[PDB]
C-alpha cells in the first residue's frame, strides 16, 4: 500500500520533470481548460491531478479587491482593503531601483496574503502622446529608465512567489479605439524606443507572464501575433513564460493557437461564456476534427504549467501580510521620493519651522485617488488625503481650506453647492489674507483623465483650473501649486506662482509624504519621467499628425502611423530645439550639488566584460542633505542615420550629506552606444567621436567630455 | 533575526506566546469571532492567516456569498460526494473510516478550507431525529472506534476536524429551547464516550457546541461540559467553536469556555464575544487572561493549519476519491433479508423492474448543510443499467415524493401503482429503491420525522408489488430505521444508505454480486416506533414550560438506549443492531478463555480468541462482534454491551483467530454516587457472535 510518488507531485524532481509527468497524465479535455478561464479572474487548474488554480489579480499598485466569479461587480468581502502604493508613473519618477524591488516585494506580499498568483503588473508602455489615459501605470517615456526600474518591480513581486504580467505587450500607447487600432511603425523605432522595456522585464526581469494588448500590429492583434509573440518574444528572447491576453484581446480561435495565446481571459460586454471561449470549445472541435494536433495545444500547458510550479505548486512561498508598518513604510518612502520639485523660486519651500495661517485650495486636497478608474481601482485600509496630511504636520488649527473648484465624485460627499465663480471669489479673498496657499490640483480617475479606456481631449488643466491658479497668484505671490497627474498639463501660469510640484497619485501615504516635503522633513528628489510639454503640439506624435489614426475606409480598423519615429519624448523636443516647461529628468532639491569633470585617450569598442569607465565627482554643497540622481547621456558625433541629441543611457540616485563629496563610477559597455540598423535588422556600434553627458537633467548637463571608439 | 511567530524552527506553543504578546486588544476580539459566514479574520497586519471553516461531514460544501446563505455561483466546487456517516459506520471497517478521512481532507485542502464541520457522533436516541444520518448510529462504542479514524484522516492533510453538537442533541425539534435533563450514569456511558475518544484518542482540533442546553447552559456556553468536562476532566487543548447561531449570552461566551464564535443572529461587531466583550473589558468586568486563553486556543488551531506548509495541496474528483466513495458504499450496504439466496442475481439477470423515486432521485443536494454540488452522483437506475444494459433494466416511477433535476410525473397515486404492478407481473425481478430524502421532515436538519413509517405510502406499494410478484426487492434508502409491514411479503431487503457520488455503482456491485455484503446496522431497526426507550417512557419532546419557552426533555430511558432497550424489556424489532447477511456463511469455533482471573489493564488484557471460517462458496467479509454481559451488578446495566469487534475477510474454507484483548474499559460501569469508573467483582459472560442477537459462542469468566 505504499506506492512511489508520482513524479510530478515529487519535489526532489526537476521542475522540468514535474510538468512532462504531469501533462502525460492530463487529458485533451484537461489540457484546454487549463489554457482558458473558468471565472473572470481564474482558471480552474487540474483538480483531478491536484494542480492548483491560477488567480489573477489586478492592480499594479495594490490588490483589486474580490469581484463576482463572473461580474466586475464587487464581492462584498470585508477583508481586501489593501495598501494603495504610489502610481508606476511616481515609482518611475523615484529613480531608485532599490525601492522598486521594495515596491514590489511589499505588493507581492500583499497578493500572498490574498492568495493570488499573478499580478496584473507592471505596465511599461512609453508614453508616446500625454492625453494617453493609462500613462499613470507606465514608467514613463525613455526606455532605459523605464527597462532599470521594470526590472526590481519584477524581482521583487516574484520573490514571494507571485508572478509578475507584463501589461499591454505591444503598441499600446493611446486609449483611443484601443481595441481596432493597427499601429504601423518603423522597425527602427521599434526596437529602440518600444521594445527595450519589455525585452529587459524578460531576458533580465525573468517575468512570468506577459501580457498582450488589445491593439493590432501588422493585422493582428497582439494577443495572438505571430511577429511579437512568437518570432521576437518566444523565440529571439527565449521566453518560457506564459502569454496571458488582456480581458477581452481574443478574437480569433485559428491565431490564437497557432500565434502563441498560452492563456486566455475575459473573451467577450459579458464573458460568463467560458465554453466559448477562442481556446475552448472551438480549439476542442478543430482538434477533434483533425484541423490542430496537440503540438501547440502541449506547449501552451506546458508554459502555463510552468507557471503554475513557479507559484502554487510552491512550498517554501512566504505568506505574505496586508496593511503592515512594513508595507505603509514602503508606500511612505516611494512617495517621498517620488514627488518632483519643478519650480522653487526664492527658496520659498520648504515652509519654516513656524509656518501659521496656511490656505489650501483644490478639489485634489479632498479628494480620494485610490478609487475608481476601472482597474486601477483599490479599496485601501485608509487613504491620507493632502488636507489631512498637511493638518498632522502643520497643526490643524494653521491650516484652512477653500474648495476652488469642483470636479466630479469611497463614501466621500464631495458635492459644493457653490458656482463655480463663486468659488474662486472666496478662495482668493482668503487668499489674501493667508501667509501661504498651497494649491493641491491636477487630473483625477474619471473618463478623460487618468483613466483607461479614454484619452485626454487636451494639454491644459480640466474644470478651469488655469483661471483659478491665475486669480490665486495675484491676489498672494506665495502660491504653491501641487499637481496630481499621470500626464504632463499645461502651465500658463508657471511665471506667477512660487512653486511647483508633481506629486502624482501616491495612494494610502499620499497626505503624508506631501507634507515630508512641503514641510522639509523629506528632502525633494524626483525626476520627472516624460517632458512636460508647454503645448501640445511640442509631442512629435501630435506635432506631425498622426495620433488617433485614420479609420480604414471598407473596415473599423484604424491604422496610425508612428511618424514621430525614434524621436519620441525629449528625443523630439532636443532635435527641434523646443524649450518646454520641464525637461525629462528634471528635479530640483533643497539643497544645490556640484558636478566635476569626468576622470575617464583613444579606446576600441567597449563590453560587457571590459566596459568603459566613467568617474564623475558629486559634492553636496549646501546646508541640507538629500539625494540626487546623477544621470549619464551618451551622443553620437556624426551618426550614419538620424539620431536624438543624447539619450539616457545610465543613472544612479546617491545620498549626500552637507559637506560630503563622492566619486561615482559608470561602467558603459556596447548597449550605451549602439543602434539599430533596420536593414540589417541588428544593433552595432560605429566607430566615432563620442560625447558623454552627465547633469542633473537632460537639459541641465554639468560635465561632458569626448572619447573615440 | 527572524520574529519568533514566524519562526518554524521553534514549538508551536513558543511561537504562539510571541504571537500573542505581538496582538492588541482589538485584534484579539477580532480573532475570535467570526468576519463573515464561514471564515473569522485572523491577524492581517502580523500575517496569521484566516480560519475558513466549511460545512460538510461527507463532502466541502459549495461556496456562499460573504455574508449571506446563498450560493456564490462558482463553477469549481464540484466535490465528491461520500456516503453519509451512518453508512460509514455500518461498514465497521476503521481502515475505511481513515481513507474516508483522508479523501475528504485532500478535498477540503483543496478549497483552501481550514476546519470541516464534522464529524457529528450525537446518539441516536430516538428513530425520528432528523439528522441521525450524518451520525454513527445509537451505540457509544461502535461510535467512539469510528470516529477516532475518521479525524486521522481529516487532520492528516492539516485541516482541522469539528467534532460536532458535543452536547445532548438527540432531536432537532425546538433544538434552540430544548434543555436535556439526564442522569450522569447515561451521560457518562452512552452520550460522552464517543467525544472522549475522538478528544483523547482522535486528537481533534475543533470542538462544536450544539443548540439545545444542558443544566439550563446553552453547550456553546456550558460551564459544565466545556469546562469541567472537556478542558479541565479531558484536558482538550484545541477550540471550542459554535454552532452557527448556539451563542446566545455575553457573560457565558466568556467564563464557559467559549474560543470561536460563528453565524450569532443579528453586524460581526454586535456577536456576543465581539463589542460586548470589548467593551466589558475596557470598564473593568472581564479580564484579558480568559481572553487570551480563548486566542491560545485560536492560535494553536491556526498553527496547525493554515500557518503550516508542509500539508498536503489536495484534490478533487480523482480517482482514489471516487475509489474510496466506492469502497465505502460496497461494505455500508446491510443484507438484511435474502430469502432462499434469491441475491445475487444471475449472470444473465434479464427483464428486471425497477420502481421508486429513489432509484431517480438525487440525494446529494438539498438539506441546507448537507447540501453538496456533486460533480456526478450515479443514480440507482444508473448504476444498474450500467451494470445490465440493453434492455435488461426496465422503470417504472411508483409513487412521488417532492420535486435542475425534473422529477415530475403527472400521474395520480392510484395509476402510479396501477403501472408499476402491471409490470411487476411480467419481470423476473422486483428491484423497489425507496426510503426516504433530504427534505424537511426525513432526514434533514431542521425538522424530525412524523413517524416510523415510509412516506408517500410506500408501505402499500411494496406490499402491492410482492403480492404482483414474490421476487420483490427492497432498498431502504434512510438515514433512520424505517416500519416495514411488508417484510414477511418481500424476497430481500438491502439498507442502502445515503452513498452520494458512487451510489447506484455501489448498488450493482451488490445487487450483481461482484461484491459480497458485509455491513452491519448501526442502530436497532424497531418494528415499532414503541419499541424505542425514548418513545415508550413518552418523553421525545419534552415538556414546554410554563412562562419560559425553554424545553424540558427527560432522558428516561438512562443508559437503555437502542438495542440496550429493546433486550431488557425482551421485544423483537425487525432486525436487532450489529445486524447483517451476506452471500455466504460464518461458522464460530468455542471461545477460548484463560484459566478466577484478576481485573485487565492495558497492560494485562483479558485476551479471548474464537475461530471463524468461511463454510461457504464465495469469498466475504464478516463483522465479528464481541459483547460483555455482567450476571449480578450492583446498578442498572443491559442485558449486553458492545465492548470489542473486528472485520475480517475470509476466502472459502479458509478458518482464521481472531484474538481480542479486553482491558478494564470492557467490564467497567459508572456509578453516579462515587463519580468514577469502578469494576465490580463478579462473573462475566463474554459472547461473541454475527450481531447483537445472532449470538454463536459465549463463555462465563469470574473477575476479582
Amino acid at each position: 500500500s505504499h506506492m512511489q510518488t508520482l513524479p510530478y507531485l515529487d519535489p526532489t524532481l526537476p521542475i522540468e520533470r514535474r510538468i512532462d509527468d504531469a501533462l502525460a497524465r492530463m487529458t485533451t479535455a484537461e489540457k484546454i481548460a487549463l489554457i482558458h478561464a473558468q471565472s473572470k479572474f481564474s482558471s480552474p487548474g487540474v483538480k483531478r491531478l491536484g494542480i492548483p488554480e491560477l488567480w489573477m489579480t489586478d492592480g499594479p499598485h495594490g490588490i483589486r479587491p474580490e469581484v463576482l466569479w463572473d461580474e466586475w461587480e464587487q464581492a462584498g468581502w470585508t477583508n481586501d482593503s489593501c495598501v494603495a502604493f504610489p502610481a508606476l508613473t511616481a515609482l518611475a519618477a523615484t529613480w531608485n531601483s532599490a525601492l522598486s524591488q521594495a515596491y514590489g516585494k511589499a505588493l507581492g506580499e500583499e497578493a500572498r496574503w490574498r492568495n493570488k498568483s499573478v499580478v496584473l503588473g507592471p505596465g511599461v508602455n512609453i508614453a508616446r502622446t500625454p492625453l494617453n489615459g493609462r500613462n499613470f501605470e507606465y514608467m514613463g517615456e525613455d526606455p532605459y529608465l523605464a527597462a532599470r526600474m521594470v526590472v526590481p518591480y519584477i524581482y521583487g513581486v516574484q520573490s514571494n512567489g507571485v508572478a509578475t504580467s507584463l501589461k499591454h505587450f505591444a503598441l499600446n500607447n493611446h486609449e483611443l479605439n484601443r481595441h481596432t487600432t493597427n499601429v504601423r511603425v518603423s522597425d527602427r523605432a521599434l526596437r529602440e524606443i518600444y521594445l527595450p522595456a519589455f525585452e529587459a522585464a524578460v531576458r533580465e526581469g525573468k517575468t512570468w507572464t506577459v501580457m498582450g494588448a488589445y491593439n493590432l500590429y501588422r493585422d493582428q492583434h497582439l494577443c495572438h501575433n505571430q511577429y511579437l509573440l512568437n518570432d521576437v518574444l518566444k523565440r529571439e528572447w527565449n521566453y518560457d513564460g506564459v502569454v496571458v491576453s488582456d480581458w477581452g484581446g481574443t478574437h480569433n480561435t485559428d491565431e490564437a493557437v497557432r500565434h502563441g495565446l498560452d492563456l486566455e481571459f475575459g473573451t467577450w460586454g459579458a464573458s460568463n461564456a467560458y465554453d466559448s471561449y477562442y481556446l475552448a470549445r472551438p480549439y476542442a472541435d478543430a482538434i477533434a476534427a483533425g484541423r490542430y494536433g496537440t503540438d501547440e495545444l502541449d506547449d501552451k500547458v506546458r508554459r502555463v504549467l510552468r507557471l503554475t510550479y513557479r507559484t502554487e505548486m510552491r512550498t517554501d512561498r512566504p505568506r505574505g501580510a496586508m496593511c503592515s508598518e512594513e508595507h505603509y513604510a514602503v508606500a511612505r518612502a516611494v512617495g517621498n521620493e517620488a514627488i518632483v520639485l519643478l519650480k522653487n523660486d526664492k527658496n520659498i519651500l520648504p515652509l519654516p519651522a513656524d509656518a501659521r495661517n496656511l490656505l489650501v485650495v483644490g478639489e485634489n486636497a479632498i479628494k480620494m485617488m485610490t478609487v475608481g478608474g476601472g482597474s486601477s481601482s483599490l479599496k485601501a485600509q485608509r487613504e491620507v488625503l493632502p488636507l489631512d496630511g498637511l493638518r498632522a504636520r502643520f497643526g490643524a488649527d494653521r491650516v484652512r481650506f477653500e474648495r476652488g473648484y469642483v470636479g466630479d465624485v469611497t463614501g466621500q460627499d464631495l458635492r459644493d453647492d457653490r458656482s463655480p465663480e463663486r468659488l474662486m471669489a472666496d478662495a482668493v479673498a482668503a487668499a489674501r489674507q493667508a501667509d501661504y496657499v498651497l494649491f493641491v490640483g491636477g487630473l483625477n480617475k474619471s473618463a478623460g483623465q487618468d483613466c483607461e479606456d479614454s484619452d485626454r481631449a487636451g494639454l491644459a488643466l480640466p474644470y478651469g483650473q488655469d483661471a483659478l491658479i491665475a486669480a490665486l497668484a495675484k491676489a498672494n505671490p506665495r502660491t504653491i501649486v501641487l499637481n496630481i497627474s499621470g500626464n504632463p498639463v499645461a502651465m500658463p501660469w508657471k511665471n506667477d506662482v512660487a512653486a511647483i510640484l508633481q506629486v502624482w497619485m501616491l495612494g494610502s501615504e499620499a497626505g503624508h509624504s506631501m507634507a515630508d516635503v512641503i514641510s522639509g522633513d523629506a528632502n525633494p528628489s524626483g525626476k520627472l519621467p516624460f517632458t512636460s510639454y508647454a503645448a501640445l503640439d511640442q509631442c512629435g506624435a501630435h506635432a506631425l499628425g498622426a495620433y488617433p489614426g485614420q479609420k480604414r475606409a471598407d473596415s473599423e480598423i484604424w491604422d496610425v502611423d508612428y511618424k514621430e519615429d525614434i524621436f519620441v519624448g525629449y528625443r523630439w523636443v532636443d532635435r527641434q530645439r523646443l524649450q518646454p516647461n520641464f525637461p525629462f529628468g528634471h528635479g530640483l532639491s533643497y539643497t544645490t550639488f556640484a558636478y566635476g569633470r569626468l576622470q575617464l585617450k583613444s579606446v576600441a569598442v567597449p563590453t560587457a566584460s571590459a566596459p568603459l569607465r566613467v568617474s564623475v565627482p558629486i559634492a553636496n554643497t549646501g546646508t541640507r542633505a538629500g539625494q540626487e540622481v546623477v544621470q549619464v547621456y551618451v551622443r553620437e558625433l556624426r551618426p550614419k542615420v538620424d539620431r536624438p541629441e543624447r539619450e539616457l543611457k545610465a543613472f544612479r540616485k546617491v545620498m549626500l550629506q552637507p559637506g560630503e563629496r563622492q566619486i561615482l563610477t559608470f561602467d558603459l559597455d556596447e548597449t550605451a552606444f549602439r543602434y539599430y540598423d533596420d536593414k540589417q535588422q541588428q544593433w552595432v556600434v560605429n566607430a566615432g567621436e563620442f560625447e558623454i553627458q552627465i547633469g542633473s537633467s537632460s537639459r541641465d548637463i554639468r560635465t561632458k567630455a569626448k572619447i573615440r571608439l
